[PDB]
């Protein structure tokens, strides 16, 4: 037993209600809204929650945090949903002392997923162990807010110090990835899904920042510091300050500190190495860097972006930077960035030339003060849909008939949080 179905219905006809003149965002915000909740969500005999993305018995840490953040709101009146949302986080945070390395884990020790391709230290939990920074940032965010939201604070026990431990000290020594136990072989010809030079990923400097394998596309960094995932970390660093002071956690004093300094270090690398010159000679983010004095010129659709930035929580959208980063990356001074008849917006390595992504278009909403922006991506949203009404990874300019990812509820949730975030609900 997941939630209520009562009070969350209730929910939905108040949501509706004030969407009253928007039917067709409704439609797919209802149908979004529980395909994910009925679909993804399981409750473990150990009574923790595990949340499928897609049909694979695997968990992402990445997608698990991203669809049930928009249980939140409901979760302040649904006291089940709320226990579900704090035994995903507990899950989370079993999961993260299994192999913090790990993107991605199995329902139970059953060693399905990528183990005959994929060279690298391995036990049966794992489904996939591509490193990727933000993996470890989401379920600290989900912890945080849930707290927040709702003021539960179950989901901060035993397990969630000692996870919270072992992100610190991974992040720590991943600041110089010489010293690091990681190495990533997969036997594939497609080189997005493994890492140069034997495993030991691309040349890097020690900046500061701390390391990362892949991006939350799955795909490899270019270059090692990956700066919206950098950006990411500094927010869930002070997360870590806060909820250790707030509630006494065991060896509070020590994490505090631990989590303080690596934060400051993260900062000053940003500060240092994060940032580049457009075509126009505007100080803009970069989106990878290996502190060697390469600096891409991009974004990638996939959160954490640096479009999303601001919807992280790192800076205002109203920075200097920020908005003339958001400029370069919504043109085609980035090389992710397609326009065609029905739309424009931002493709991926992952995904085939002029795909873009629905998540990015939502992305792009939630970072802007702009209404009208906020409607126009809204009624763009559903009106590329290809007439299926939910929300899918990719979709070509020229004709969202074509399109991949027929079920994908990360995207389908970040519509949610688009329509919500319209509506001013908060």
């Amino acid at each position: 037993m997941v939630y209520s179905k009562e009070i969350v219905r209730e929910w939905l006809d108040e949501v509706a209600e004030r969407a009253k003149d928007y039917p067709e965002w409704v439609d797919v915000f209802e149908r979004c809204y529980t395909d994910t909740l009925d679909n993804t969500v399981e409750i473990l005999e150990d009574g923790s929650t595990f949340v499928l993305t897609g049909d694979i018995p695997a968990m992402w840490l990445r997608d698990s945090t991203a669809q049930l953040r928009p249980y939140l709101h409901v979760a302040k009146r649904d006291a089940l949903l709320r226990q579900t949302i704090a035994g995903l986080v507990k899950r989370q945070m079993t999961l993260v002392l299994k192999d913090p390395y790990a993107n991605s884990f199995n329902i139970e020790e059953n060693w399905k997923g990528h183990h005959e391709t994929d060279h690298t230290d391995l036990n049966g939990w794992i489904w996939e162990r591509k490193y990727e920074v933000d993996s470890l940032c989401y379920p600290l965010q989900l912890a945080y807010l849930l707290w927040k939201e709702t003021g539960e604070t179950s989901q901060f026990d035993e397990i969630f110090v000692a996870a919270t431990k072992e992100i610190l000290h991974l992040w720590t020594v991943e600041q110089d990835h010489k010293n690091s136990p990681y190495r990533f072989v997969r036997d594939t010809d497609r080189k997005e899904d493994t890492l140069v030079n034997d495993g030991f990923g691309p040349d890097f400097a020690v900046t500061g920042m701390t390391w990362s394998a892949f991006r939350p596309s799955d795909d490899c960094c270019q270059y090692s510091y990956l700066i919206p995932s950098n950006m990411f970390a500094v927010v869930v660093l002070g997360y870590v300050q806060e909820i250790f002071a707030a509630l006494n956690l065991a060896d509070s004093q020590s994490v505090i500190a631990d989590a303080k300094r690596l934060q400051d270090e993260i900062q000053e690398g940003i500060k240092n190495y994060a940032y580049t010159t457009n075509s126009k000679g505007e100080k803009i983010y970069a989106f990878e860097v290996d502190g060697l004095g390469n600096a891409s010129i991009m974004d990638d659709p996939n959160v954490p972006s640096l479009l999303a930035a601001p919807y992280l929580g790192y800076c205002s959208v109203d920075d200097e930077v920020y908005q003339a980063t958001r400029r370069t990356i919504l043109s085609s001074e980035n090389p992710y960035f397609y326009q065609g008849e029905y739309a424009s917006g931002l493709g991926s390595s992952h995904t085939f030339y002029r795909y873009i992504w629905p998540i990015a278009l939502s992305i792009q909403g939630l970072t802007t003060r702009d209404k009208a922006e906020k409607k126009f991506l809204l009624d763009q949203l559903v009106a590329c849909d290809g007439g299926t009404g939910v929300m899918h990874e990719s979709f070509h300019v020229d004709d969202p008939t074509l399109y991949s990812r027929e079920w994908f509820s990360w995207a389908n949730m970040m519509f949610c949080e688009l329509v919500l975030d319209y509506l001013d609900i908060r």
